[PDB]
Protein backbone atom coordinates (compact mmCIF):
# COMPACT_ATOMS: atom_id res chain seq x y z
CA UNK A 1 0.00 0.00 0.00
CA UNK A 2 2.85 2.33 0.25
CA UNK A 3 5.54 3.80 -1.96
CA UNK A 4 8.10 1.76 -0.24
CA UNK A 5 6.55 -1.26 -1.34
CA UNK A 6 6.01 0.18 -4.90
CA UNK A 7 9.65 0.64 -5.12
CA UNK A 8 10.33 -3.09 -4.07
CA UNK A 9 8.01 -3.75 -6.97
CA UNK A 10 9.15 -0.92 -9.55
CA UNK A 11 10.47 -3.42 -12.28
CA UNK A 12 8.19 -5.78 -12.79
CA UNK A 13 5.56 -3.05 -12.80
CA UNK A 14 7.79 -1.00 -15.71
CA UNK A 15 8.27 -4.45 -17.50
CA UNK A 16 4.44 -4.97 -17.77
CA UNK A 17 4.28 -1.38 -19.10
CA UNK A 18 6.94 -2.21 -21.69
CA UNK A 19 5.11 -4.99 -22.93
CA UNK A 20 1.82 -2.57 -23.44
CA UNK A 21 4.26 0.36 -24.25
CA UNK A 22 3.81 -1.07 -28.59
CA UNK A 23 0.10 0.61 -29.65
CA UNK A 24 -0.61 -3.35 -31.31
CA UNK A 25 0.50 -5.27 -27.96
CA UNK A 26 -2.17 -2.93 -26.54
CA UNK A 27 -5.03 -3.76 -28.81
CA UNK A 28 -4.22 -7.60 -28.65
CA UNK A 29 -3.89 -7.50 -24.86
CA UNK A 30 -7.68 -5.19 -24.37
CA UNK A 31 -9.18 -7.80 -27.33
CA UNK A 32 -7.68 -10.89 -25.20
CA UNK A 33 -9.17 -9.76 -22.01
CA UNK A 34 -12.73 -10.37 -23.62
CA UNK A 35 -11.73 -14.21 -23.95
CA UNK A 36 -9.80 -16.56 -26.20
CA UNK A 37 -9.25 -15.53 -30.05
CA UNK A 38 -7.93 -17.74 -32.07
CA UNK A 39 -4.87 -16.05 -34.93
CA UNK A 40 -7.62 -15.51 -37.50
CA UNK A 41 -10.15 -13.55 -35.23
CA UNK A 42 -7.40 -11.23 -33.89
CA UNK A 43 -6.89 -10.49 -37.12
CA UNK A 44 -10.36 -9.66 -37.26
CA UNK A 45 -10.22 -7.76 -33.82
CA UNK A 46 -7.19 -6.07 -33.87
CA UNK A 47 -7.25 -4.97 -38.11
CA UNK A 48 -3.54 -6.17 -38.21
CA UNK A 49 5.64 -10.88 -34.49
CA UNK A 50 4.04 -8.55 -31.26
CA UNK A 51 2.01 -11.93 -30.19
CA UNK A 52 5.86 -12.97 -30.16
CA UNK A 53 7.08 -10.28 -27.78
CA UNK A 54 3.31 -10.83 -25.82
CA UNK A 55 4.46 -14.83 -25.54
CA UNK A 56 7.80 -13.97 -24.38
CA UNK A 57 6.91 -11.71 -21.49
CA UNK A 58 4.27 -14.77 -20.11
CA UNK A 59 1.44 -13.05 -20.41
CA UNK A 60 -0.35 -14.98 -22.62
CA UNK A 61 -0.30 -18.49 -23.69
CA UNK A 62 -1.48 -21.00 -26.62
CA UNK A 63 -3.82 -23.42 -27.26
CA UNK A 64 -3.24 -25.56 -30.84
CA UNK A 65 -5.16 -28.18 -32.60
CA UNK A 66 -4.50 -29.85 -36.01
CA UNK A 67 -6.89 -26.71 -37.53
CA UNK A 68 -5.32 -23.05 -35.43
CA UNK A 69 -3.86 -21.50 -32.45
CA UNK A 70 -5.76 -19.65 -29.99
CA UNK A 71 -4.43 -16.74 -27.48
CA UNK A 72 -5.36 -16.90 -23.78
CA UNK A 73 -4.58 -13.66 -21.44
CA UNK A 74 -3.15 -15.46 -18.17
CA UNK A 75 -1.52 -12.80 -16.48
CA UNK A 76 -4.46 -11.08 -14.42
CA UNK A 77 -2.68 -8.10 -13.76
CA UNK A 78 -2.60 -7.06 -17.59
CA UNK A 79 -6.34 -7.67 -17.33
CA UNK A 80 -6.63 -5.12 -14.59
CA UNK A 81 -4.23 -2.84 -16.01
CA UNK A 82 -5.89 -2.82 -19.65
CA UNK A 83 -9.09 -2.33 -17.64
CA UNK A 84 -8.43 0.70 -15.55
CA UNK A 85 -6.62 2.40 -19.25
CA UNK A 86 -10.55 2.11 -19.97
CA UNK A 87 -11.57 4.21 -17.18
CA UNK A 88 -8.35 6.40 -17.75
CA UNK A 89 -8.79 7.18 -21.60
CA UNK A 90 -12.48 6.66 -22.58
CA UNK A 91 -13.96 10.44 -22.78
CA UNK B 1 -15.83 2.67 -23.17
CA UNK B 2 -15.90 0.15 -26.05
CA UNK B 3 -12.86 -1.70 -27.75
CA UNK B 4 -13.35 0.53 -31.10
CA UNK B 5 -13.11 3.64 -28.88
CA UNK B 6 -9.97 2.34 -27.36
CA UNK B 7 -8.53 1.81 -30.74
CA UNK B 8 -8.77 5.48 -31.57
CA UNK B 9 -6.78 6.28 -28.46
CA UNK B 10 -4.40 3.36 -28.49
CA UNK B 11 -1.11 5.74 -29.05
CA UNK B 12 -1.56 8.03 -26.70
CA UNK B 13 -2.53 5.26 -24.29
CA UNK B 14 1.23 3.37 -25.10
CA UNK B 15 2.94 6.82 -25.05
CA UNK B 16 2.03 7.00 -21.42
CA UNK B 17 2.92 3.37 -20.67
CA UNK B 18 6.38 4.03 -22.48
CA UNK B 19 6.93 6.95 -20.52
CA UNK B 20 6.45 4.84 -17.38
CA UNK B 21 8.06 1.75 -18.67
CA UNK B 22 11.50 2.70 -17.29
CA UNK B 23 11.87 2.05 -13.43
CA UNK B 24 13.10 5.19 -12.31
CA UNK B 25 10.67 7.27 -14.30
CA UNK B 26 8.07 5.47 -12.53
CA UNK B 27 9.38 5.83 -9.40
CA UNK B 28 9.87 9.44 -10.13
CA UNK B 29 5.91 9.79 -11.31
CA UNK B 30 5.01 7.26 -8.08
CA UNK B 31 6.83 10.60 -5.58
CA UNK B 32 5.01 12.82 -7.70
CA UNK B 33 1.30 12.19 -7.22
CA UNK B 34 1.44 13.00 -3.70
CA UNK B 35 2.82 16.77 -4.01
CA UNK B 36 5.69 18.79 -5.59
CA UNK B 37 9.47 17.82 -5.00
CA UNK B 38 12.88 19.47 -5.69
CA UNK B 39 15.84 17.64 -7.78
CA UNK B 40 17.57 17.45 -4.47
CA UNK B 41 14.50 15.97 -2.34
CA UNK B 42 14.08 13.56 -5.70
CA UNK B 43 17.54 12.34 -5.29
CA UNK B 44 16.43 11.58 -1.57
CA UNK B 45 13.11 9.88 -2.38
CA UNK B 46 14.24 7.63 -4.85
CA UNK B 47 18.13 6.74 -3.97
CA UNK B 48 19.11 7.95 -7.76
CA UNK B 49 21.71 10.18 -8.11
CA UNK B 50 23.13 12.71 -11.39
CA UNK B 51 23.44 12.60 -13.84
CA UNK B 52 20.22 9.85 -14.20
CA UNK B 53 17.95 11.89 -12.20
CA UNK B 54 17.97 14.70 -14.31
CA UNK B 55 18.11 12.82 -17.77
CA UNK B 56 15.09 10.91 -16.56
CA UNK B 57 13.39 13.81 -15.41
CA UNK B 58 14.23 15.54 -18.88
CA UNK B 59 12.39 12.30 -20.85
CA UNK B 60 8.99 13.55 -18.30
CA UNK B 61 9.59 16.90 -19.55
CA UNK B 62 9.48 15.89 -23.36
CA UNK B 63 6.39 13.98 -22.41
CA UNK B 64 4.09 16.64 -21.10
CA UNK B 65 3.28 14.66 -17.93
CA UNK B 66 5.48 17.15 -15.67
CA UNK B 67 6.60 21.12 -15.27
CA UNK B 68 8.83 22.79 -13.51
CA UNK B 69 9.25 25.51 -11.19
CA UNK B 70 12.32 27.39 -11.06
CA UNK B 71 13.81 30.17 -8.38
CA UNK B 72 17.09 31.56 -7.56
CA UNK B 73 17.69 28.99 -5.30
CA UNK B 74 16.83 25.74 -6.88
CA UNK B 75 14.20 23.31 -9.71
CA UNK B 76 11.17 21.70 -8.84
CA UNK B 77 8.93 18.86 -10.31
CA UNK B 78 5.35 18.54 -10.41
CA UNK B 79 3.09 15.78 -11.83
CA UNK B 80 0.67 17.59 -14.33
CA UNK B 81 -0.75 14.95 -16.03
CA UNK B 82 -3.66 13.74 -14.21
CA UNK B 83 -4.43 10.49 -16.38
CA UNK B 84 -0.50 9.29 -14.94
CA UNK B 85 -2.09 9.93 -11.35
CA UNK B 86 -4.90 7.96 -12.17
CA UNK B 87 -2.48 5.13 -13.87
CA UNK B 88 -0.53 5.58 -10.76
CA UNK B 89 -3.18 4.60 -8.16
CA UNK B 90 -4.33 2.02 -10.36
CA UNK B 91 -1.17 0.48 -10.08
CA UNK B 92 -1.20 0.38 -6.61
CA UNK B 93 -4.64 -0.97 -6.51
CA UNK B 94 -3.04 -3.67 -8.63
CA UNK B 95 0.51 -4.54 -7.36
CA UNK B 96 0.32 -3.85 -3.93
CA UNK B 97 -0.03 -7.26 -1.83
CA UNK B 98 1.18 -8.24 1.94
Amino acid sequence: MTREDMEKRANEVANLLKTLSHPVRLMLVCTLVEGEFSVGELEQQIGIQQLGVLRESGIVETRRNIKQIFYRLTEAKAAQLVNALYTIFCA
